[PDB]
């Protein structure tokens, strides 16, 4: 029910290219359109990729980047996802030319927490929640993509910015982790794609953070919607909140601006 048939893709173009492998746009049995992820070789812990890969395919939500299947029969392995139009979230950020409003900007945020509500409702952590792991369509809804994928990549790199002071200190990952790294998203989120702690090292970042020290209000963020992602950074990690409470606070604001 996981495995996809190869020899149903058709390859139209290579959106990209990295250590990771590359992804190309394709179609699916003539029609449907798909992202084909072919990954580099030696690069991921495959058998347990695929092992996990089946418990993906029943995570369904309208703002999780879908898992269509993977191709395990020949190398390189396949990932066959959802397509995305406007690719990284990141990147759509950092194009000046879209002239965002911030209403825009608070859609993203409730696309990103929606999803990962969804994720948290059914206890599955994404470990990597970042801008760069989030996709955008051609409707301009953004979608939570590889969720839950580094726990399978063999390997400086460890995204130390979007990390609490308890998973830079003890390696503690939880529920907490990933709201902490949904914060900074909507930092950069409202920073058109600013590196959080621009100025500042990876080491600089996490003695910031231990010292509890923090990112500060973005200009195109209010008062309550810079309040909403510093509630993310709390030190004790269960006086952070839920994704369902910031859900809750995200709509509010909505209502509110
Ligand atoms: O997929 C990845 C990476 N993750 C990865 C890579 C290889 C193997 C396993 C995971 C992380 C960021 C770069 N990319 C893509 C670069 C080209 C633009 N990308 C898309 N554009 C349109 N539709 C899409 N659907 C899924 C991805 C995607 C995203």
């Amino acid at each position: 029910s996981w495995e996809i048939d190869p020899k149903d893709l058709t390859f139209l173009k290579e959106l990209g290219t990295g250590q990771f492998g590359v992804v190309k746009y394709g179609k699916w049995r003539g029609q449907y359109d798909v992202a084909i992820k072919m990954i580099k070789e030696g690069s991921m812990s495959e058998d347990e990729f695929i092992e996990e890969a089946k418990v993906m395919m029943n995570l369904s939500h309208e703002k999780l980047v879908q898992l269509y299947g993977v191709c395990t029969k020949q190398r390189p392995i396949f990932i066959i996802t959802e397509y995305m139009a406007n690719g990284c979230l990141l990147n759509y950020l950092r194009e000046m030319r879209h002239r965002f409003q911030t209403q825009q900007l608070l859609e993203m945020c409730k696309d990103v927490c929606e999803a990962m509500e969804y994720l948290e409702s059914k206890q599955f952590l994404h470990r990597d929640l970042a801008a760069r792991n989030c996709l955008v369509n051609d409707q301009g809804v953004v979608k939570v993509s590889d969720f839950g994928l580094s726990r399978y990549v063999l390997d400086s790199k460890f995204p130390v910015r979007w990390s609490p002071p308890e998973v830079l200190m003890y390696s503690k990952f939880s529920s907490k982790s990933d709201i902490w790294a949904f914060g900074v998203l909507m930092w950069e989120i409202y920073s058109l794609g600013k590196m959080p702690y621009e100025r500042f090292t990876n080491s600089e970042t996490a003695e910031h953070i231990a010292q509890g020290l923090r990112l500060y209000r973005p200009h195109l963020a209010s008062e309550k919607v810079y309040t909403i992602m510093y509630s993310c950074w709390h030190e004790k990690a269960d006086e952070r909140p839920t994704f369902k409470i910031l859900l809750s606070n995200i709509l509010d604001v909505m209502d509110e601006e």
